[PDB]
C-alpha cells in the first residue's frame, strides 16, 4: 500500500569529483531518497549550483563536515 | 564543454494519473530538466506533496491551467 508514488524524486547523475573548495560550498543538502538510484551530497555552492558529490570521496568527507558544522557555532 | 554536470537533477518516476481535485493542487512547478528522462508537473498539493503528473493527461490540462492562472488575477 504505497502512498504518493508520483513524487518528483530529486536525484543526481554525476558527482563533482574535483576537490571543491569549502569556500565555494555555501551549504550541503545530502540527497538520499528511497527512489533515487544513487545517494549524493547537494553541495549548494555560492552561486546556488547544487552539486551532487560522492559522499564516499575523501574531499567531500572534509568539506561535508565543515558544512555539517557551519550552521550553529558550538562553545567550549 | 559541459559545466555543472554533477547537478541534482530533480526528476520523477510515476505520475498521479487520478483526477486530483484542483483544490488539492496548491501549486504546480512543471519539471523538465534536460537531464530528466521524462518531463512532468510538480502539482504541489496542499500538504506540499509534490505530485509529478503527466502533462499529456486530460485532467492535468485543466488543473495545470487553473494553476497556470492561480497567481495574479487578471482584469477586464
Amino acid at each position: 500500500q504505497p502512498d504518493a508514488i508520483n513524487a518528483p524524486v530529486t536525484c543526481c547523475y554525476n558527482f563533482t569529483n574535483r576537490k571543491i573548495s569549502v569556500q565555494r560550498l555555501a551549504s550541503y543538502r545530502r540527497i538520499t531518497s528511497s527512489k533515487c538510484p544513487k545517494e549524493a551530497v547537494i553541495f549548494k555552492t555560492i552561486v546556488a549550483k547544487e552539486i551532487c558529490a560522492d559522499p564516499k570521496q575523501k574531499w567531500v568527507q572534509d568539506s561535508m563536515d565543515h558544512l555539517d558544522k557551519q550552521t550553529q557555532t558550538p562553545k567550549t
